[PDB]
């Protein structure tokens, strides 16, 4: 009668950067035992600043094969690149059982170290029935985020997680969570990418605006034969000069091309200053350039036409 | 009896949305640099109330086109003129204002205020924030107590400095906020509270000197994430940049790849700083990077379109990374 | 084939305060005509810092009787008290057409007066089908927020409305709405608030807390048999050592007891620094002070008893 | 040769959660001032490498219990001791830091660093936040640049200025912000960047002077809302109170009822002052009321428990309206 939970390790400072086994970040905090069965897997032992595709995949393919022999899954992971991996779990897992992602700001030996309370609220939320069916969760610092608005607001915060446009779905509080919000894009079971016999994703880059931007970055990413180029443009999507007459270029020429932005909050919009249906680009939304990659990889595996890639990218 | 006289401002027009125009009032679409200088001045009746006003368009373009030369065009010309007004206000886009303020807080050496303004409504919009803005802005650059405070940008009610000062949302008329230190004062009925002033040395108490200067040190920036590609800064490198900025993921942390062919530019000369794509707080020393060892630069809390600012000035003093470090602790 | 549209006009400096009569405003915005056919009424003209239980009870049942005239509500309203006068038509209003509050910091007559667009906007939100069944919505700043969560954040800045704990419905940009987040806690039709054939509330007032605090405003409101007072607590809804004796005897001698926080964001917990079991106080949540009265206010018509009322805070 | 010496850092406790304790790690009940300093110190061991630390229990209670008595003697304490010590830590309950820092703020004489110090979580939690804090709060206690900057708060590894910083969350460890001017400083491995100093005058800069006063003038705060009672604000005007702080709707307004009754005590003696129940933003002079004619006082930036601090203090020296504007205006 407590839930079984399984704990997918792949790292992070939360096992300092990525040291310690699962096993031992398990033994850290025994008041699990109070809350559920928890079993651990190592998926692979990395500083999430070198996360990759290969992972991605693992992930994805793990979830979905175990999802029937578990009641929910934690996975720790490093801060840095945490809001890539969540979202590109949200879009390809399809167990409608919670998967909560965790980290820690401060390794385990620090004074007042993060991790173990972190830990402890990311199983209640992954053994909560009222989790479920609301995509791939983050949760860090008392609060529970979906994976598609979470993004890191600060380099050291151990608050710094927050869904900068949308917010919380829910704050935890005595081990236990009032959920006021779920996402209204489409997650999880209601996408269809599907990941299970993909080996590699298309190659998606990502180029930085900004005043006097060279051009030289975008032309090798279009040198080697892109599959997309994500833009981080400067203010509402815009283009330096040189970087848009070359991702006017790709955009022809065989190169999906997203425009994003650098700043930190709000949408990449339609209807401003660039017309997108002219050059075949697409506009992101609120996905910020490292959220689109994540996207935009997984429309080219449905799709190179820039007006269905714009449709995936108003429906998740 | 002594007469009330009025402050001689100068408005130095660039473009930007303040200077844009749309065919609706009610729709989004709207083109750049499109509105000259007087027609802004004209739409703000009450700016007799406060200053003797003189524009002078000095180009016409949409910030995201912003570059070098127009950095030491407006360099040049406000230390030019200082002595012949009483304080500038700059009409810019918001789409890199906060490269060009900060630009402009290391290399005028001119102590009337210089202050910086724009819109995210074009000038045909409903409720367009421009005017009020502009209003706001010759208040902050006409007021005694603005001077020595460093290039000030004023948006939406608050004067913030030029080095913290950044966008933080595509659209929301209240985007310009400093991050970390926060604003410097609050307007309210063309007064201002001023509570706060930067204590990182700007202006006349920097060594960087522009006046003869006719281009600036290639930097280029290169973001980290998942799976990055060190395709853009092998690109870089291959173009012989002076300087290249990491936008790092977390605390300025490198995706392995990025680093490997940053490191080995390092080795070669290059001068590399680590910055963070994260909105807020430092990129420090001491974290998970050893930048003695491989002759990089932690930037602080400057975001990686700042660090290449400040790079490229350091680069026109020195190429050593430890006095490019101590520029990086003192600017 | 447009979307009949009803401004009911209750003051506020988007009217200034409180003097320009509902058909000046509409008129002023004339391309209001590209999205709706606008009949406009005068319920007050006033500052909303004169706000009241007679207007509130006045906009219920105006709002209630002509539902099925109209496709959608818009209210000018003061800034000062807007959060409150939502949050009481969210949980009195049973029309489930959009409902949608607006108001503006500067006049028609400052510069870069924000009051149009903000009413353009506004009426463009109670025109999208989108819109309903979503509770009483406050517009503002290009923003879509629930009338629970919104608050007032700043002095005088025009961006001030936020939905500080839980974040945005949906933002506006081009006359078009994301809609991405709807509240969970029951509104509208789904609450037992029913005040069609109510000409007063239960009195309810407010009392704050700080260092040394003196009891006698708590004092004043016992002694002329107040139905309810809410604390407006120090940190997670903590009271001042007199003010929580007077309370104490307050909810053992017919006064409901509510802790809120002055501190404004974070939900005020029970199982804390306060045994409310055992002195017979309600824990108001997320809910500030002035939107806790509200809802206190609605839960005296129904039922004096504090375990009873701290299930309605823990619904609504 | 020379050997380092570490500085003399004296802990003054008062209470709090970061005193607190419950009797599960897990579980958030717990009761507060409830373990002595000396337990606080030895949870730290590594303070030895940074200060020599000796511990005082001033008193031992939640801050939801904070009280004039308190404040007292804590600035008399501080003042008194000054010459003993290199610095003060004061550990202190959350609820009301913000109020005892601006009280010290504006009484302590000492320049020698005033930093207070709390925990969200009490000492038995999982990831107490207690300890590191107090570690960061004998960082900057003991930094020669802390000097200066006036009574500060340390928490969540940023220091901020007493006058600004408020409680912005009921749960979050996060929650202390500077909200209207920022904080001064962030601290990364025991090292400050200073960015910023509060303007406004602060400890040796004000003319209040506590050394002999055993009690503060009475000043009651009535909170403005729909419907808004008048009965407590006759309650403290029947009482014969010195001040009342309003804590108005939007920009410092008051119910019509509330407003009467103000004016009439304002008319006969009583001091008045409008703030705020909006979290940030000042009230301002120049919108819908007019102070000259009411006798009444507008509190800037200063939220309404500051505003009472301000308001006892310049009760102290001088009951005019327009010399109490002036206080709030400087202070
Ligand atoms: N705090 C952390 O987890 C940072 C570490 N570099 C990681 O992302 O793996
Ligand atoms: N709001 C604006 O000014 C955007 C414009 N693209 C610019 O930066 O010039
Ligand atoms: N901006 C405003 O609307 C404030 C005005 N006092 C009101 O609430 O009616
Ligand atoms: N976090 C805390 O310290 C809360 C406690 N009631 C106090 O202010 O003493
Ligand atoms: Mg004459
Ligand atoms: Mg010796």
């Amino acid at each position: 009668h407590l839930p079984n939970i399984t704990i997918l390790a792949t790292g992070g400072t939360i096992a300092g950067v990525g040291k310690v086994g699962v096993e031992n970040l398990v033994n850290a905090v025994p008041q699990l035992k109070d809350i559920a069965n928890v079993k651990g897997e190592q998926v692979v032992n990395i500083g999430s600043q070198d996360m990759n595709d290969n992972v991605w995949l693992t992930l994805a393919k793990k979830i979905n094969t175990d999802c029937d022999k578990t009641d929910g899954f934690v996975i720790t992971h490093g801060v840095d690149t945490m809001e890539e991996t969540a979202y590109f779990l949200d879009l390809t897992v399809k167990c409608d059982k919670p998967v909560v992602m965790v980290g820690a700001m401060r390794p385990s030996t620090s004074m007042s170290a993060d991790g173990p309370f972190n830990l402890y609220n990311a199983v209640v939320t992954a053994a909560d029935k009222a989790s479920a069916n609301r995509g791939v969760l983050v949760v860090m610092n008392d609060t529970v985020l979906d994976g598609r608005d979470v993004t890191t607001t600060n380099t050291t915060d151990v608050a710094t997680f927050k869904s900068v446009n949308y917010g919380p779905l829910g704050y935890i509080h005595n081990g236990k969570i009032d959920y006021q919000r779920t996402p209204a894009r489409k997650h999880t079971s209601d996408t269809p990418f599907d990941v299970s016999k993909l080996n590699e994703l298309p190659k998606v880059g990502i180029v930085y605006n900004y005043a006097n931007a060279s051009d030289l970055p975008a032309k090798a990413l279009v040198d080697a034969g892109y599959d997309g180029i994500v833009s981080a443009g400067v203010g509402n999507g815009n283009l330096y000069k040189s970087v848009f007459d070359t991702l006017a270029t790709a955009a022809k020429t065989g190169t999906a091309v997203v425009r994003s932005s650098r700043v930190p909050t709000g949408a990449t919009t339609q209807d401003a200053e660039v017309d997108d249906a002219k050059y075949g680009f697409v506009a992101s939304g609120t996905l910020n350039p490292q959220k689109a990659r994540v996207l935009l990889q997984l429309a080219l595996t449905q799709t190179k036409d820039p007006q269905q890639i714009q449709q995936i990218f108003n429906q998740y």
